[PDB]
């Protein structure tokens, strides 16, 4: 049948401050945690740790990506579940790559 | 009890081409997505063939990941699967810098020569 | 829904050693790697502990992430933890030119000077 928990997303009405930690209301109000899923949220932790997980949780996976040059400021994305992350090597800086058994390694190099 | 759903791969036969969008018939057909879970399938009606109040399985799990890219100059992309529990690491030699630092889930990444 | 199962995260007790893969052995230790979830556990049959067709939980999405490193030439790796919803800034200064650009969840991050 249907499976349901109630997990929100950043962004979402009806936060609760006093539910959450400070680096939690923070991704709250910043743009680029919108719609990544609230793991976190504690009465001493609202959804148990065995409560069932859905899809639509997996759909709301994904880490912050964010670059910065200098003084300008931090442009942030999401890394969701399939989304993909280049890094490209112009001149004169050389970009390389190797892969063993699940540890990935990006060279950089003159 | 045994919990499963329908979620496919990328790669995987069966996918349609015609009821899923450009950027998902992408990623089915590239190598480097081969195995990853596929969230984003879609039927005739361009809905979700499953559900998001679907029970997740452990397989599941198994099959997230996104993907890492290198690309030297003008030569195609090199690629690879980041799973969960893999590990990237960006190292610096023959005359550039790499450095990290870390606080609270924030990480930082700085190159330099 | 009340759902459980066995899936232990690395650094937990009662790892068998012995059943288990060099690298998994590589990972049940390492601080990075503390609190990640043990996906791939072997039983004393030789199997996974816990099958495909298990339902995941929460406690489980708690743990999923990978490990960034970073290598200054001849030092030691510098490690840590990425988990959901963490950020990793890439950080590009003197004199490397670090900048990105985003297009249908394809992330670029380009490196000149």
């Amino acid at each position: 049948t249907p499976v349901t928990n109630k997990l929100k997303a950043y962004g979402d009405a009806n936060f609760n401050f006093t539910n959450n930690s400070i680096a939690d209301a923070e991704k709250q109000v910043q743009e680029a945690y919108k719609g990544l899923l609230n793991l976190n949220e504690k009465n001493a932790l609202l959804v148990e740790d065995n409560t069932a997980a859905t899809v639509g949780n997996l759909r709301k996976l994904g880490w912050v990506l964010s670059s910065k040059n200098g003084t300008r400021n931090e442009k942030s994305q999401q890394v969701k579940h399939a989304d993909e992350v280049l890094f490209e090597g112009k001149g004169g800086v050389q970009v390389t790559s190797t892969s063993e058994n699940g540890k990935h390694t990006i060279t950089f190099a003159l």
